[PDB]
């Protein structure tokens, strides 16, 4: 029931049925940013997968289509005019997932066409020995927020198509990212800037997409090193991106980072499932599961009377859809 209650409340508060987009906040004066809307799209999909209520499930399935339609009405179907490669990839990944749920051809075409644009034209071997550029306008930085999502998108496309091209892409992207965008022990760096080098600033959403791509690669390849990779990044997160009580911390005021627990929780659930199922890392798995449950209970204990939880999970007017999404995500894992 809790995942259902959380998603229903989130939609009540933030879904605009007229524009078929989420509102950016409860003042209902601006719709959500393009990239973030893909992440809310995935939240709808996660609720769809999680729920056991057939009425709600059908409504959510329709909503999957409506989110795409509202975005296409405002932004078009061809996102390759957007200078942000990450923006394109977040939508390509969401589209791959929407295809898996609905079977609608438009989503497979969207996923494959946009993934190909970014991977085939924005990968470069010269600077930093590999990696995808953040932007398709200026080529000054290669970032975790494009590279790990690209590996994830490739893994979904591999699953759908069985075309080894996509598994090879995921493997290549992830190898580069582990080598150049992490410390080797689970701390994921934000980016590498040309003429500077690595910027070793870790954040929830980049831990998350690293963990999700590692878990996906473990499953696709049968190579246990990838599971180990995921575990080390989860451990880092649990010990180093938390407050003194172990609650995942608040990354405001940056608007993009504020809601990043949403992406983190989505991907921590993949690891949780794989550890639970396989029985690997049983000691860590038990600790991890207890810590996840603790975080979820603390976050929800801060819900307001409308069952909305602000993204500072350590505390208490206007609520924002990105920051409020993480608590909903956490109950739909
Ligand atoms: C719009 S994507 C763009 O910005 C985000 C956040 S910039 C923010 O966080 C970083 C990580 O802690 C710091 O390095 C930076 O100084 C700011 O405080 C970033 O994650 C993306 O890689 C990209 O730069």
């Amino acid at each position: 029931s809790d995942g259902d209650t959380a998603m229903k409340a989130f939609n009540d508060t933030f879904w605009d049925p007229n524009a078929k987009m989420f509102w950016k906040d409860s003042k209902r004066e601006k719709h959500q940013d393009f990239w973030v809307e893909a992440e809310l799209w995935e939240l709808v999909m996660d609720a769809y997968q999680h729920t056991s209520d057939p009425a709600l499930k059908a409504e959510l399935k329709t909503q999957i289509d409506d989110v795409y339609d509202g975005t296409v009405a405002k932004y078009g179907q061809d996102w390759t005019n957007n200078p942000f490669n990450d923006d394109i990839m977040w939508w390509a990944m969401g589209s791959a997932r929407a295809y898996q749920i609905t079977g609608n051809p438009r989503y497979l075409e969207a996923a494959r066409d946009h993934f190909d644009f970014v991977y085939d034209t924005q990968w470069d071997e010269e600077f930093a020995n590999g990696g995808i550029w953040w932007l398709n306008s200026d080529h000054n930085t290669k970032n975790a927020c494009i590279n790990f999502p690209a590996a994830q998108a490739a893994l979904y496309l591999y699953d759908i198509t069985k075309d080894e091209h996509y598994l090879n892409a995921a493997t290549k992207i992830f190898r580069w990212g582990k080598t150049m965008l992490t410390d080797g022990n689970g701390k994921v760096f934000d980016r590498i800037e040309i003429e500077h080098g690595a910027v070793p600033d870790a954040t929830h959403y980049n831990q998350g997409t690293y963990i999700g791509s590692a878990v996906g690669l473990y499953k696709a390849t049968g190579n246990a090193v990838y599971l180990d990779d995921a575990v080390k990044a989860a451990k880092f997160t649990k010990n180093h991106l938390v407050d003194s009580n172990g609650v995942l911390n608040y990354e405001g005021p940056n608007g993009d980072l504020k809601g990043g627990k949403t992406i983190l929780m989505r991907n921590l659930a993949h690891l949780q499932k794989t550890l639970d199922e396989t029985g690997q890392y049983p000691e860590f798995s038990a600790e991890f599961d207890e810590w996840l449950a603790f975080n979820i209970e603390m976050a929800w204990s801060h819900q307001n009377s409308d069952h909305i939880v602000d993204g500072n999970w350590a505390g208490q007017g206007t609520y924002e859809s990105w920051s409020s999404a993480a608590a909903v995500q956490a109950l739909n894992g």
